[PDB]
């Protein structure tokens, strides 16, 4: 199986599995059952904000989701990612609809990878930024589906022609370069991630929801991982 | 009085104040008598690197100083910079010597600072990066000693012509324009700083430091603030 | 007087002192009578955005102005800034009315500068970002009728509190720290500036526009330098 | 066949087949016949840099090359890369040696690439620093006889373990994402690319010389390209 740490911004509560009685985002640790939450106030129909960020010294995972005028979520947890992750991974956004559906829709995707080894001012550095997606994006990697071009925004998940979301559906885009997340001999790595996204649900509650998530190299979407499983793993446990 | 936070790297123990008794680096809010230390070896005639970061979210300040292949000191403290310094800040550089003298050469010194606000991708950053300080450095505000163009370099603390260390001498090193460093109504805010120092010492034991240091903006060396002092602090409350 | 080098974006064509007669985009050194301007289609109400390049290899200055959806605007002029400006200057906006009026707003502004000099990855750099301007912006020097908070905007002459321009209104904004521009020992050396403006203009015909500018450190604005001198200039040689 | 479009670093003059009669640095179109050159006074065993940059405004190529306190090569070279290359590339480094040999080792690279679409502050870009090269660099894509891990550097050409080069050598490393180099509905493209290298010649005259390229994404090592060809292009033609 893959590894996965993700943060999602989980729309629909699935508390049978874990999931609070409420929308929130969440720090997922090889399981969709968040090892922690915080309620969101998400806003159906308007514009959001996500900034996750990590760094090797403080081994602290966090993220804050916003909209404009309006209280921010924040999450924060504990754990080292040299003890879960492999050295080198590829970032990505994934997102899932089930019986009830919404819109994950992504404006923009911004990444930034630091690597300190020891040795003077000896910094690698990993940077993209995407305002625009054209329909011919070969520096990323669409699986499910994700596609690009309508008004050069990234549909995670199926939408039709007229513009309305589709249930059971499920989508992910990774960048397509490997990333040196970390290593043995580093003194301070770090990364930092900011996505705007666009969840706009017609139906009666929104679902599933939208995650950024590290993986191994050559991760694919799991079978059946539509619904609550957000695209990223393969049961509930 | 003026405000200050730093991070110091203490090469006397002046255990009359609460030094440990031996080198090492401490994060210090208003006063001399760090809030938290961490033994540092420091290494004697060797080219080292110090990194510090904070992020208000997590509201932890953190400085990992470092020498090419050999053990970091690493240290952490939590601390919400919004109740500690005014919105409007300056950022710089500040060593001293007493009985006991060293060098405390700069090589090269960055800063990097933003700051996200209620709405969408509205960022403002700050960024500067010196690797040779020139004669005529008009970005930088020198204070005390401190002078630059010897092989490019910044020296805090004066230095004979034969290039040998000064005792009694203190000096600091800001940059020129005001810093937002916090806001009201601010999503996400965060610094990250990094400079590499060369502290050679021919005498007994070295000292007393440099420091990496955020004030109100009109800061000035306390008069007597040389030694133990750091340049920083009207005495050792 | 002072040594200005901008890259004017003149609305108003005063044919009298050399303007061609239609709005354009303009390249001026140390004179209003531009050394090489290009049509520009302003487009009344809407936002737009302005690039300037510069690097010391091509010693080539270029910029380019456009609206979204419709042809952009472009011009360049050959100049060593080396024979031009003093090592070091300020960077900064400038905007003017005269009998004809418009809004000169800057929605946001971002600058980037480098130097590289004879040594290995020895590169000193200097970059902001402004999105938000706020009330009381520290590192901005405000000069005749700029003002900042209305929207968080930058309003580089006098508007009324309903929203109207004002005639006769002179305004610019300068960042507080100086910029080394060049250097003697410089191998590149090269700066890139990008703002986004909003013209908008109730009466006849818009006036006066708006400008880049490059100039000595401690530049003020000229008087009687409202109109056609886009608080530049002294006069019309 | 491949597109090519490279700035190199030619020690070994065949001027049989266009080369001047000396070391020199070229803008390569398709053709290792460089449609300019420039007089390159390459010094055996030093750590040298070069510069490459280019923007669609001016939709002109530069390159300088130099060494610490030394006079630098400079040539720059009108060329719309809209009609040369793809829209997608791959952006690498090369290097040969024939009869004649020289170490062709990199000690760092980096990468700017910024798209600007019709849209408000709607930029793309792309980021990558490489200071150190390690055993398994998996988003380098090496070819030929390329290797990292010795000290942590890039080997284009093959190194006996003593440190001696061999001849009839040829390498190439690719960054491993495809690039979007230009689109037609693009205000601004420009990128910039460093990289320091040591050429270590211990025979007769060094050869074969080092190369920046941009190619198509699948580019490959032509055969027998070797030598004169700098791994580069077919025949001389
Ligand atoms: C012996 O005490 C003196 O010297 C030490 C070391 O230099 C300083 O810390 C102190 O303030 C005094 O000036
Ligand atoms: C003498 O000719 C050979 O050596 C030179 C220099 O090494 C190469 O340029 C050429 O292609 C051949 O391999
Ligand atoms: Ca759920
Ligand atoms: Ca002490
Ligand atoms: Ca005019
Ligand atoms: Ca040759
Ligand atoms: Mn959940
Ligand atoms: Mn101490
Ligand atoms: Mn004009
Ligand atoms: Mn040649």
């Amino acid at each position: 199986a893959d590894t996965i740490v993700a943060v999602e911004l989980d729309t629909y509560p699935n508390t049978d599995i874990g999931d609070p009685s409420y929308p929130h985002i969440g720090i997922d640790i090889k399981s969709v059952r968040s090892k922690k939450t915080a309620k969101w106030n998400m806003q159906n129909g308007k514009v959001g904000t996500a900034h996750i960020i990590y760094n090797s010294v403080d081994k602290r995972l966090s993220a804050v989701v916003s909209y404009p005028n309006a209280d921010s979520a924040t999450v924060s947890y504990d754990v080292d990612l040299d003890n879960v992750l492999p050295e080198w991974v590829r970032v990505g956004l994934s997102a899932s609809t089930g019986l009830y559906k919404e819109t994950n829709t992504i404006l923009s995707w911004s990444f930034t990878s630091k690597l300190k080894s020891n040795s003077t001012h000896e910094t690698n550095a990993l940077h993209f930024m995407f305002n625009q997606f054209s329909k011919d994006q070969k520096d990323l990697i669409l699986q499910g589906d994700a596609t690009t071009g309508t008004d050069g925004n990234l549909e995670l998940t199926r939408v039709s022609s007229n513009g309305s979301p589709q249930g059971s559906s499920v989508g992910r885009a990774l960048f397509y370069a490997p990333v040196h997340i970390w290593e043995s001999s580093a003194v301070v790595a770090s990364f930092e991630a900011t996505f705007t996204f666009l969840i706009k649900s017609p139906d009666s509650h929104p679902a599933d929801g939208i995650a950024f998530f590290i993986s191994n190299i050559d991760s694919s979407i799991p079978s059946g991982s539509t619904g609550r499983l957000l695209g990223l793993f393969p049961d509930a446990n």
